[PDB]
């Protein structure tokens, strides 16, 4: 894994620990989607709700998934895509799930749904990329889908489905391209 897969690691695990000690609420006021007018200009906050998880099956399976996934982007094609794909689907995740239910979110499940789009889609359209999602993981990836989907580990359907689409379309396009 290269260095934007263990920082955005780092990153997630120091505030997890974080969010424990201080509380979810006091990590939120610094790092949610802007919550308040005079905070729409702090524009990191667009991004940085990606880095709060509200439980340890949240944060485990996030990393797991963003580590494999994330990894082998960077790894193959390098850490300016893992960059661009991690902002563009954080962002319209993000800007979804606000839409929806308000500024109280937090987590990578968007990007994961990306990540997992992005890499089966190119890996399936363009093998010789040497990007792919393994069967053997395309199994685990559906019970975590469709487990999320019903909420057992709520109400963030469709800004998952949104970074599933920006996953997608950028696969595509890059197969076409490649
Ligand atoms: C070195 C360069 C660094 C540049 C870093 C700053 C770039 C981002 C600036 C902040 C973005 C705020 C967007 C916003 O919060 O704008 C919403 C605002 C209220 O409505 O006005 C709007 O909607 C306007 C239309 C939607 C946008
Ligand atoms: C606060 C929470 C923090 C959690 C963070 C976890 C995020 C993922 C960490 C994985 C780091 C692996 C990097 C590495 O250093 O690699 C380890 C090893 C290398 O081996 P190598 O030297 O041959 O290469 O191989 C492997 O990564 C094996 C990878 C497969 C791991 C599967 C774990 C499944 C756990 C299931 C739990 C379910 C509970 C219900
Ligand atoms: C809570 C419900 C949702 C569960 C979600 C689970 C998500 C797990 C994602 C892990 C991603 C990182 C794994 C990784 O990046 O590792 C890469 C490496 C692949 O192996 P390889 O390419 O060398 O070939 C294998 C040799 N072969 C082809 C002959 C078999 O190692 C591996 O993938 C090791 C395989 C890891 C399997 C872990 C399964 C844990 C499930 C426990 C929960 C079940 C619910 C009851
Ligand atoms: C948006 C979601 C990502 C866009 C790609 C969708 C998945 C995909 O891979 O779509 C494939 C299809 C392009 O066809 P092709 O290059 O596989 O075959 C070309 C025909 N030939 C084999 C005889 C040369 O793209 C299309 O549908 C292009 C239109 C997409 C509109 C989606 C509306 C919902």
């Amino acid at each position: 894994a290269g260095p934007v897969t263990w920082v955005m690691m780092i990153a997630c695990v120091v505030v997890f620990i974080a969010m424990q000690i201080l509380g979810d609420q006091e990590v939120m006021l610094w790092l949610a989607w802007p919550f308040d007018p005079t905070l729409k200009f702090e524009f990191w906050r667009y991004f940085t709700h990606a880095l709060m998880h509200f439980s340890l099956m949240h944060i485990l399976f996030n990393l797991l998934w963003w580590w494999y996934l994330g990894g082998a982007v960077e790894k193959r094609l390098g850490s300016g895509k893992l960059i661009v794909i991690t902002l563009i689907s954080a962002l319209l995740s993000g800007y979804v799930q606000q839409k929806f239910s308000g500024p109280w979110f937090g987590g990578l499940t968007g990007v994961v749904y990306a990540l997992m789009g992005y890499v089966w889609l190119r890996g399936e359209r363009d093998p010789q990329s040497g990007i792919y999602l393994q069967r053997g993981l395309i199994i685990f990836a559906l019970i975590w889908i469709v487990a999320g989907w019903f909420d057992l580990f709520s109400m963030a359907n469709g800004a998952h489905i949104a970074g599933l689409a920006v996953g997608l379309a950028m696969a595509f396009v890059d197969s076409l391209n490649a």
